[PDB]
């Protein structure tokens, strides 16, 4: 009530002009020249800033607040998605570590670095469920599984916000994108999402609720329609669900120009009506389009909105600012005015140990023919491909304040790891695409992709000549980070054709071929699975990616990472995901649910990933065959390292309700342990199962466990498991 | 109440054993040997038969009924989808005619032929909305548009059932598949369907309701889940919607083994519980698995079901049998006991005139560089490809009693059309697929696909040598009918790789290249659009396909057919459909990077909805609305003048689309709301007048309120969904 008292008496001091000013979130750009923005801050007409990311620059803004009547401090936000200055792997890569503590360490250090530069808030975590590999932004999520994405959503929020949001090394988590954004039709970004309420509540919503339950201070609203209604004008989503049902008590933030876009959605004929829909639906804070400042006064004058609409939004902004401690000290994350200046991008402000150690855990070994990996640090190694010496790509999309020049490439990683003991030979081999239209797209806003001016044939001859000089080729191939961005939807999930032509040429030299993959989404790797001697999935592995990849290639680390998203054989099988419904005619037969013109199932399933050692599980044992209401069951299995090398695997518990009021999925992830074992080491794993893990949203959204059979699965991926059954009473 | 009285007094006479017997629908096969089935009919334990399709064979069954106590007649059903013995184009092809009377003529003659053979019912029309070209069964539907599929659903039902269901040349329409079956995830057949109730009511359901409103005597229930609940156990779908809300008064029929499959759906641990869910959800008649006969007695004994559950289903079966006139004369479609025997597949029992005249209307001219088509009947024409001399494929999937041997191939069609005036040279050029696994699948039960024992290279050399001898190549390519069947879902929408290798070789000879396409779904034709000199979409055009294709190729007919389903550039763009939502960041075909689009391919469809070329040129005058305000209960007039401004007689389809740019839901960028197909002679002009009222402006909102909101409405008019002009009015 200290906070309630403080807020109530500040808002009793405030005019509607000052209140509406608090709802305005802007960045320096064409729409808002720097100096007219500073003038707006001095006049009490700006609530917050995004995309201003250095102490001197953020100090300069907060300094303008003393000129306003009430001196209400700004908060400063940025897209700290998977690192601020020290870049960790893209979220899809982090998820692949299957280790909350690893994911937490990336968020803690992100918060530490961003706070240290003056930032109060990150538009993070992105926790949208993704079953469509075509979608540009799958790189920003944690994959396709509801349980894993929901858990890591909670982990990220608690790591960022820490023990106290006032703390100088804590930032506010603004979870995104609320809601259902990953389910765009055709995987086209911003596009229509349409689904049943049972699927919505069971599969897609839980990650947002986890962020709320973990204490997320903010929620960012999505650009997409939900069953005909844009989320930004969806009163049901933002008021009935978010506030009245989940009990969210924080700040709602519009997406970039999302209020104005209600016109193109066909929900409003003009900006006046677009504003009314958004504030009355439950959008507090308006990003960039400034429709709130332009129209909220006139809507109130004409009775089209209530004072309570303005007050709800303003109180939310002030409560956020309060919990960040900005009313106690606006400069608590900006040092002291007499502090000596520093180089923001100084080497000593980075966390390279952390980045390298996190980057190792998420690398996924997909293929290793006749123990080719790990490599010895001897002989001549050809390092070939357009992503081998790429600093821009290895830090991935949404790379915040990450500096390309400070990033360790895959080539450099190998250079450092072999020293003078092996000879590395380099050849680019191909451009990332051989299609000038795709190169035009990738280089459209910024020059993201360095184009060799030579012919494909010239580059291939040079690559072939390098392979011939070498004992083995390490091909570094896949996507440029510009291919797994916002709006970068693909019709083709394969490696680009220029690089596939390179890989076939390289295969034909007869040299052992190791594939180091870079990608922000599941790829189509039919050919690579038949032909490559080994494949390593490195996603975009960040600032210290090259070192972490070199550590795994030379056996300093044993690949432990496993997929959190199913890899389709082709884009034609989209969507494919492990927790699908059985249907009345499950494919194992001509008259089953399947394609005829391709092998069925995914190439690599959910939970899949190889190691340099071999693991075994003892028989699955349940503590009983009946479970009483309010009692707790124990699934017990013994994991061994039955190979020669130390290493980690992930023991995954799945669950099936084979008889239910709805057709339930064939299995759903409900627990896991990542376990490091020395050779011969054994760990008894014990899973606790209760009524909470058996529940689902029925036809009428009743969240219920029904009595009857439950099947418990345990294995090292969703494909290779054993089941044992019990009964709920 | 004559019927109600009759039924009430029959059912008062009946035991539960006799009532449960009426719910049993079976076919002769492994599961039911012919003679044990006849014994079951005599014992009053069979309600109906499917897949028995000749008079002598159907007579033999109905003869067994006199041995039952109450002598309740059987009805006999079959899959008369697009013809019985004389096969018309696949439904997707029929839709492309944009002509109710053409679609009606195919259904009338289907009913006539099937009734003439003894059949009472067809599991038809299939009226499932299809936005996913990967799905095997898009060939059986009318495309992606709700308005067109809803209209043709009504047309098909009224054609089949005629003026009286008692009539000897009328059959009962059993509309399918209720419901949402075309929206399977991944386009994998039988697979999960999951959608909002606004999309369901606005886009997907109306065709089923049209069948009901047209007086469909029966509805067949789908195999797919709807939002977690199999349609077969979906009480909401079959009771609350179908009966209580739409007022359906006919018979519900399960799909093949659909009750038992509730176990694999994970809705039931056993057959006892699977039966209870299905009969209590509102499934009257049980197809093949016989769970109803095995379990309904014990469920009733133990109180797990009510007598009213049994009675509802039985009364429905009897009402269907009554309206077919089978209680007045079980042999009314089986002739008289004296009647002389005949050859069922006699040439004189076919309707070749009708099939040829219907097949012309749906052929779609996609490309015609420098008026190559129509061809003259002179010189040397190379006819190359694996579908050129294919009889089995041209009759398509769900070909009922259609005989391959009786079908006119594309080669034969051209042979008849040129007689002795031109030289046709033949070469197969490639096998339908070059993948032995796909050939194994296609030839798995029956040999559907003739594999040439020569090498691809040998066939290519022979094809190339034929092209060299010729003035122009007519390449006959696309899918085998086994590729657009039930469960034949594809990951690739292109022409098979063996035929694409053939087309590239042929292109490289420099000879004019005409593509005759055969397919049961939208194909990916990026390459063919850049490289072929002309493209003709022939779908599967049926028994008289070859003749109808030859008529269009030689200008006897002017291509009038237009697409009812959007053609994607690649499978990676699935789904693509004209009536999509704008989104908050629409791409402007002034491209932006941050719009709703793919980056690694051209965006939009290759060919849009309503698209199709002609041998002549048409013009439209400016669109004129009768006013700029429309009063509640009043009627607006959109008026345009269509001309033949070219040298040949021919038809086009003038299409009216509608947009509600401001609404409580984001509405589609446009929705089809009317059309005229118009034949014009050169220089001929016709003032077209569309009537628009409040009914055409309505939509299902967040809470399924079906209303027109006041405000702006935009009217579009053009010869396809791409190339239109708009004018606005206001509702008050
Ligand atoms: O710049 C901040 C925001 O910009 C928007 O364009 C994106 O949709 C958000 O996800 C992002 O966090
Ligand atoms: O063969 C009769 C019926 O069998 C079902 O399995 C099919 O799905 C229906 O379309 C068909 O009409
Ligand atoms: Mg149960
Ligand atoms: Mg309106």
């Amino acid at each position: 009530t200290d906070k309630e008292r403080f807020i109530a008496s500040l808002m009793a001091r405030m005019s509607n002009a000052e209140k509406i000013g608090q709802l305005r979130l802007v960045s320096v750009g064409a729409d808002h020249p720097k100096e007219a923005l500073m003038a707006d801050i001095r006049a009490g007409k700006v609530g917050a800033i995004f995309n201003t990311v250095t102490r001197p620059d953020i100090r300069a803004m907060q300094d303008q607040v003393r000129h306003s009547r009430l001196k209400i401090p700004l908060f400063h936000a940025y897209d700290v998605a998977h690192g601020h200055r020290t870049i960790f792997p893209i979220s899809l890569g982090l998820a692949a570590s299957w280790d909350p503590e690893v994911v937490a360490r990336s968020a803690r250090i992100s918060a530490l670095e961003a706070s240290a530069d003056g930032l109060d808030m990150s538009f993070s975590p992105m926790v949208d469920i993704t079953r469509d590999a075509r979608w540009g932004r799958v790189s920003e999520g944690f994959g396709e599984d509801t349980y894993l994405t929901s858990l890591l959503s909670g982990v990220m929020v608690r790591a960022y916000q820490g023990s106290n949001l006032a703390a100088p090394d804590s930032i506010m988590a603004a979870v995104k994108h609320f809601a259902l954004y990953g389910a765009a039709e055709g995987g086209r970004d911003y596009n229509t999402v349409d689904m049943s309420l049972p699927r919505m509540f069971q599969d897609y919503l839980p990650p947002y609720k986890a962020a709320v339950d973990a204490g997320a201070g903010a929620v960012m609203v999505s650009l997409n329609t939900i069953n005909g209604v844009p989320a930004t004008a969806n009163r049901w989503l933002l008021t009935d669900l978010l506030r009245q049902q989940w009990g969210f008590k924080g700040l709602t933030i519009s997406n970039h120009g999302a209020v104005k876009e209600l016109i193109k959605h066909g929900l409003a004929g003009n900006e006046r009506d677009a504003t009314r829909l958004a504030i009355q639906a439950g959008v507090d804070m308006n990003m960039n389009d400034d429709l709130y400042s332009t129209w909220l006064p006139k809507l109130l004058a004409a009775g089209e909105i209530d004072q309570a609409d303005i007050d709800r939004a303003c109180r939310d902004v002030l409560a956020a600012k309060y919990d960040l401690g900005l009313f106690a000290d606006p400069y608590r994350r900006l040092g002291k005015p007499d502090d000596p200046p520093f180089d923001t991008n100084a080497e000593s402000r980075l966390h390279r140990q952390a980045a390298r150690e996190v980057a190792r855990e998420g690398l996924v070994l997909l293929k290793n023919r006749d123990g080719l990996l790990p490599l010895k640090k001897q002989g001549r190694i050809a390092v070939i491909g357009p992503l081998a010496k790429s600093q821009r790509d290895v830090i991935g999309s949404w790379s915040a304040a990450g500096v390309p020049r400070q990033a360790v490439t895959v080539y450099q990683g190998l250079a450092n790891a072999v020293g003078e003991r092996a000879t590395l030979l380099y050849a680019k081999g191909a451009n990332v695409s051989g299609d000038q239209a795709i190169l035009d797209y990738l280089n459209s806003y910024n020059p993201e992709v360095e184009v060799d001016p030579r012919s494909a044939e010239a580059m291939l001859e040079e690559a072939l000549r390098t392979a011939r000089d070498a004992d083995l080729v390490v091909a570094v191939v896949g996507e440029s980070q510009g291919m797994a961005h916002e709006a970068s939807s693909r019709t083709d999930l394969r490696i680009p054709a220029s690089q596939r032509r390179l890989l076939k040429a390289l295969k034909a030299t007869g040299k052992p071929l190791v594939l180091v993959l870079m990608n922000g989404r599941p790829l189509s790797l039919g050919w690579e699975q038949e032909n490559a001697d080994a494949i390593l999935e490195t996603w975009f592995s960040g600032t210290e990616g090259g070192n972490a990849i070199a550590d795994v290639l030379f056996g300093e680390h044993n690949p432990s990472g496993k997929l959190t998203m199913s890899f389709p054989r082709s884009v034609g099988q989209v969507p494919v995901y492990y927790n699908h419904l059985n249907t009345g005619r499950p494919m194992d037969g001509k008259y089953t649910s399947r394609y005829f013109d391709e092998a069925n199932g995914p190439l690599y399933p959910f939970g899949y990933g190889l190691s340099y050692t071999e693991f075994s599980l003892s028989p699955l044992r349940l503590s009983s065959e009946r479970l009483a209401r309010g009692a707790t069951l124990e699934a017990r299995v013994t994991l061994s390292n039955s190979g020669k090398r130390a290493g980690a695997t992930v023991v995954q518990l799945y669950l099936q309700d084979p008889v239910a009021s709805l057709s339930r999925p064939v299995k759903e992830l409900r627990g896991f342990r990542k376990v490091m074992l020395e050779p011969g080491e054994s760990r008894e794993i014990v899973f606790r199962l209760g009524e909470a893990d058996l529940k689902f949203y029925d036809s009428q959204l009743r969240h219920t466990a029904e009595p009857g059979e439950f099947k418990v699965f345990v294995g090292l991926d969703s494909a290779q498991t054993e089941s044992r059954s019990f009964t709920l009473l």
